RNA sequence: CUAAGAAAUUCACGGCGGGCUUGAUGUCCGCGUCUACCUGAUUCACUGCCGUAUAGGCAG
């Protein structure tokens, strides 16, 4: 998304108790939807926009410049398999590769 | 029915200034290489004659 709107993703990304402020808004709990607010169904949207950011906006849509290839199926069939890209994954194999080639216990 | 399908890197350029690598040196003792064979498979497609012949035949 924006780069200027990452304020809310800085916001959600705080470890306050034990836990994110996001897996605390998915649980119903007291101190949750009670701390940020005065008025209940002001909480209750601005809950439902809050916990919006794990939810896919809009129909399903890979656009013509993504990727989408032909499985042929046992019997006779398709499907259609279009890949996205893991940036997790990325993120994950990127961090164990700079971990292992630049870290503390590897650089001893 | 292929991480499918698509694509102009490109223009220009002074690397050269200079230089002592030197001395010195024990390679060295010793040694069983034997054994046994078909080059011959048509392996020399030859030399010459009659004929105008390259076509064809003939002699040794």
């Amino acid at each position: 998304g924006n780069a200027a709107a990452l304020d809310v993703f800085k916001f959600l990304s705080l470890q306050y108790q034990g836990k994110n402020l996001l897996n605390w808004l998915t649980e119903d709990s007291a101190e949750a939807l009670q701390a940020l607010s005065d008025n209940a169904e002001q909480a209750r949207e601005w809950r439902q926009a809050f916990i919006g950011i794990t939810t896919v906006k809009g129909a399903p849509a890979s656009h013509s410049l993504a990727k989408q290839l032909y499985f042929p199926l046992p019997g006779s069939g398709y499907h259609l398999l279009a890949p996205l890209f893991p940036t997790s994954l990325v993120h994950h194999v990127h961090a164990l590769l700079r971990e292992a080639r630049f870290g503390d216990a590897a650089k001893a």
